[PDB]
């Protein structure tokens, strides 16, 4: 399945197939050079996977830190300086091969190399069905996740759906949180429909019918990003449950999806607190348990530290904290949420 961003100028493809890993080479030699940034663990896993195209005269393998441990200022310099020492050109390409983390990083590298070079997204996780589309790249700060980065359109995205066969459950759950989020955004139908298909752990864990809920996720985003690339309003909707989520992920150091799920239920808690959309909290809470989500850190949360982090959030203004709330499937709204709600929603979410 091939897709394409419908922007005015410079648009990119997105190959979502079970052999998409082949679509790499139709580019490699049309670039003076190519630098393959690959996660340190992904590199072990798929040792020869990328020899068919790496044993070339242009391609060089660059091994960065595993996941979120690469998204730092320090690594940014090293990797860039290392790269440049190869007398590159403005027509070089950066091939990201790994999770969302190696993707954000390689992307921020590519986006700033000689003021911008070529970028090829090659996701290998479920969560990266999300992170590889939209052009958002970057690293982390001492203040929070993704606080330095940029909007840079990749030349093309290549999502080989065969990489899911090696994903551990902890990452299925993690990636599933984004597949589920796009669903919540797709309406009461798509939610209860995906909730109906992926009923419990064993279903998810098996991954049957996943190939479908991913393509549906990618599409759903491709729409919000083409329609509002610079997050000038609507794209703020992909941030569903990330306000609290990003705070739990950074401070509690738990997987992105896991935090997002917890960020989701908390968001409903607020949508009650304010609009009183009367959300079935007991429903969502349970559905997560079945799927197999941990929920052990729920008790170790801490409104105080999370709140201060929540002030770094990229959606706020001078007025204070800001969240993406759901009032009804098809009625998502963004707005201020003073410490009040955040004081009694982190405690009502503790009720569980
Ligand atoms: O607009 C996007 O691409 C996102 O909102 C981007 C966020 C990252 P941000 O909140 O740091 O921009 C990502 O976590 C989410 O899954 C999708
Ligand atoms: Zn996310």
């Amino acid at each position: 399945m091939k897709l394409q961003t419908t922007y005015p100028s410079n648009n990119y493809p997105i190959y979502v197939e079970h052999g998409a890993i082949k679509y790499i080479g139709t580019y490699l030699n049309q670039f003076d050079q190519s630098f393959l940034l690959i996660d340190e663990y992904v590199n072990q896993y798929f040792a020869n996977k990328f020899d068919d195209i790496l044993s070339y005269e242009n391609v060089h393998k660059v091994i960065i830190p595993a996941g979120e441990k690469t998204k730092t200022f320090e690594q940014y310099q090293e990797t860039l300086e290392y790269i440049l020492s190869h007398h590159v050109t403005r027509n070089t390409a950066i091939i990201a091969v790994g999770g969302g983390a190696t993707g954000d990083f390689a992307g921020f590298v590519a986006a700033t190399l000689l003021r911008g070079v070529h970028f090829i997204q090659v996701p290998t996780t479920i969560l990266a069905h999300d992170s590889s589309v939209g052009g958002k790249v970057g690293i982390n700060s001492k203040q929070g996740k993704n606080l330095i980065g940029a909007f840079y359109r990749p030349t093309a995205v290549i999502y080989d759906l065969d990489f899911l066969k090696t994903l551990p459950f902890k990452q299925i759950l993690s990636g599933y949180a984004e597949v589920y989020k796009h669903a919540l955004l797709n309406g009461e139908s798509a939610t209860q429909d995906i909730e109906q298909h992926f009923k419990d752990r064993e279903i998810l864990q098996s991954l049957n019918g996943m190939d479908k809920y991913i393509a549906k996720g990618i599409e759903t985003k491709l729409d919000i990003v083409v329609a509002d690339e610079k997050e000038q309003g609507v794209r703020k909707f992909l941030n569903l449950g990330h306000t609290f989520g990003h705070a739990v992920e950074y401070y509690h150091k738990i997987p992105h999806g896991h935090a997002v799920m917890v960020g989701i239920i908390y968001q409903f808690i607020v949508a009650n607190a304010l609009f009183d959309s009367k959300h079935d909290i007991s429903h969502y809470i349970q559905y997560l348990i079945q799927l197999g989500y941990p929920l052990d850190m729920i008790t170790d949360l801490d409104f105080e530290t999370l709140y201060q982090y929540m002030l770094s959030d990229k959606k706020n203004d001078k007025q204070g904290v800001q969240m993406v709330l759901m009032r009804q499937f098809g009625d998502i709204v963004v707005q201020h949420v003073d410490q009040l709600t955040l004081q009694h929603a982190c405690e009502q979410l503790k009720t569980y």
